[PDB]
């Protein structure tokens, strides 16, 4: 996009595991975000799930540079003006419309819309967009579901998300038209709670350890 | 709905079980209505799938008003503004439109529509709907990919059609986001065919009952 | 449509089985097209997957008059009108967006698009259509999805593709929603080079014969 400072593509090149991140107690999550770069995980994606999802971008986009936080869970134009305004660096809808496409383009960052459709990923095509979220994955049909949308598509890659797990995520990896992939086990709630960081890192180097090959 | 006397959810709270009535004979509309009452389900979806349809739908409305009879179907502004005329008190469509949902809207009746996608269920939400069908419910993947959907919307709530049995049912009703299902055994066409009205609460007696827990 | 001299129907009640074509080499085209309409198949996809692919349209457009040539993967109006200039006689698309179904209906040619969800199909139904393409059926959760799909369309037809072969295809065309289906056996990628067309005569013909009941 001509308003774009970073592209859709170098969000999801930066690493094979995209974190989807639930905060609750905004204390932890500038911890939480140094945990998971000395986990060698930079791309973080914050949802609107919480109270204080907003305020926890806004910190970690400004105690963690090292970071590109981003927002998950963007369902409009409200919601994506307001991240922006946070200082969220990209953008991530489970679902599209022509409201949230025509905001998305117009506004500064990229927006990574989900897709569970060829007619959903054609009318995303029709605003300029390449990269797309696969979502529900698992649900959608996993990845024979995405390998038949994607065939047509040469130009298109996707973040699969939803039901992906260390026990498959090699699985989606392995696909050309997959860059990367949304994982929520690299935060358990529990750990973050409970302030036990050394966990998350661990998780996270282990994460991008077992993305090779 | 600012426009809408009846809400939604109502509609889908009465109880566990919508019946998706096919009528082919006018004169068993109101005899089969009153056979379900006395099983304890009391809101009927006739489905606009007979040339009857719509007059079952204005028969029933006065000859039981016990019975919240609503249309199903309707796929277009024509077809609402018929069935609103008949008397209806809701109409259920497989699928949702924008020119359906501001017809919708700005109408005097619920409308309560089907989705498979975020994307659709996301456009719905554009309109303020909160209640959704999800169609063709096992077709979609069942429970496990509904839930994968709902996930992300709390204040969203479903009523599951297709595919759905006395067998699996529960499996749905177990759910947070669903109030109800939408069942089409409960009037057996050849029930109705050798005029068993007794069998047709008997059977809506058991959904009922098999609906606890 | 008033607008379309051949409807969409007729292009799709012209034989059981629709070939969807790639076209690598120029060279190929006609003595391809004449091979399938010797073997019994007049109806021909040619998929803009290949650079030559409108050359090829307008090649065999001209020098096959005994077919009926296509366009397949047309995913927005640009290409539209690029196949309609070459001389196609209808378009196929994976999937639909409301830029191409207005397009499609103001042009002058049928545009036959894919769906996979109700609200897709009634997004095509606002425009008028009524046959459309059934993709990936095989994803999409083949005969007993698009049959749940279906069920609330009498007037509807489709044409199911996507993982359709020479062991299922029957069962596609058992149903009474549908008039024919996508197959991509018809012409090997090797038939092509080795200028084997007797092969693909050989496979149209038990194509045909095959669909027989």
């Amino acid at each position: 996009m001509k308003n774009w400072k970073t592209s859709a593509e170098s969000i999801l090149t930066t690493g094979p595991v995209v974190p989807v991140i639930v905060v609750k107690k905004l204390e932890h999550a500038v911890p939480m975000a140094k945990a998971l770069v000395a986990g060698g995980v930079r791309v973080l994606e914050v949802t609107l799930r919480t109270e204080c999802a907003v305020d926890a971008i806004r910190a970690i986009a400004k105690e963690v540079p090292e970071a590109i936080v981003g927002a998950g869970t963007v369902l409009n134009p409200q919601q994506l003006a307001e991240v922006t305004e946070a200082g969220a660096q990209f953008a991530i809808s489970p679902g599209l419309t022509e409201p949230l496409l025509k905001a998305a383009t117009e506004g500064t960052i990229p927006l990574i819309p989900g897709i569970s459709t060829v007619s959903e990923l054609m009318l995303g095509m029709d605003y300029g967009l390449k990269e797309f979220q696969f979502f529900p994955a698992e649900a959608n049909g996993g990845v024979k579901a995405l390998q038949a949308i994607a065939g047509p598509f040469s130009q298109v890659r996707f973040c699969p998300k939803g039901g992906i797990s260390p026990a498959n995520y090699r699985d989606y990896l392995a696909l050309k038209s997959v860059l990367c992939i949304g994982g929520s086990w690299l935060v358990p709630a529990d750990a973050l709670e409970a302030g036990d960081y050394d966990r998350i890192t661990k998780l996270a180097r282990e994460a991008v350890e077992g993305a090779k090959l």
